């Protein structure tokens, strides 16, 4: 079948770009667990001509995994071969010869944007709404560059953004993401694995995903970081989303958002795709809330 075919090409293809010596990488603590796979804290000897360890993270499959795991980590692979971006995850290489199959990527000190904002407070750590809105213009830039190259993330949420040293974002976690040179539009017919509260209503219910659905992921992921890593329609169960979504209803302003910033989020769920503001407008409207508070 279609894995089949990816596993035997993988495991020909003489890739010595992005091939590494698993004798020189050494795996330590567990970082996180997605529903695809697992990162652990490693570190990696003579790593693409840096003399001496370097920190990195890798991404492996669980215990268990099914074809759908392996196929997202083989597609993860793919897509971070072609991007290069300082807003996304850079990947390093790859263990495939003699054992699992590891990607190594990127190490981010502070973990996910989630876990960075939670555990924050607006003045542990102290996050002002300039911080706030310099998280979101780094995103914003990361999925400009990603939509000019016809990819859609499909997964865009607070838990997979990481933040680096200098609370520089990432944008991680491509196991979803799809290529859309040839129609601007990725479409299954089976169910999708992104959670409910996440996706746009043409995604929910008619399985379409775009750049556009991108930004209403977006507009989510705002309303996290406005709310330092609330949670979506809370007390909302996701199976009520359908209902919700069509009769028109959005979550409401939260404390300690300004109204431009709420109309922003609005604007990321507008029902049709066409009158949500594209990445480049989403930039443009953060720099300007930046420059005003000065
Ligand atoms: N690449 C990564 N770097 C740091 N922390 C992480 N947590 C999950 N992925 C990570």
């Amino acid at each position: 079948g279609p894995l089949s075919l990816s596993v035997d090409a993988f495991k020909i293809l003489e890739d010595p770009k992005w091939e590494f010596p698993r004798k020189n990488l050494v795996l330590g603590k567990t970082l996180g667990e997605g529903e695809f796979g697992k990162v652990v804290k490693a570190t990696a000897f003579h790593l693409k001509g840096r003399a001496g360890y370097t920190t990195v993270a890798v991404k492996m499959l669980k215990e268990n995994a099914s074809p759908s795991e392996l196929r997202d980590l083989l597609s993860e692979f793919n897509v971070l071969k072609q991007v290069n971006h300082p807003h996304v995850i850079k990947l390093y290489g790859a263990c495939s010869q003699d054992g699992p199959l590891l990607l190594i990527v990127e190490y981010a000190k502070y973990g996910s944007l989630r876990g960075f904002l939670r555990e924050s407070r607006k003045v542990e750590r102290a996050l002002t709404m300039g911080d706030l809105i310099s998280f979101a213009w780094q995103i914003s830039q990361g999925m400009q560059y990603l939509a000019e190259m016809k990819l859609v993330h499909r997964d865009l949420a607070a838990r997979n953004i990481l933040v680096a040293e200098g609370r520089k974002m990432k944008i991680s976690d491509f196991g979803l993401s799809r290529d859309v040179y040839e129609e601007d539009s990725y479409v299954k017919r089976s169910q999708g694995r992104i959670p409910v509260k996440w996706m746009a209503i043409e995604s929910l219910f008619d399985h379409i995903y775009t750049t556009q659905s991108d930004v209403w992921s977006f507009g989510v992921l705002l309303w996290e970081i406005v709310t330092l890593g609330g949670n979506p329609y809370p007390g909302i169960p996701p199976e009520r989303l359908f209902n919700l979504l069509k009769t028109g209803h959005r979550m409401e302003r939260p404390d300690n958002c300004s109204e431009e910033m709420y109309r922003l989020m609005l604007q990321c769920w507008k029902q049709e795709p066409d009158k949500r503001p594209v990445f480049a407008d989403i930039s443009k409207d953060l720099e300007k809330m930046m420059v005003k508070r000065r």
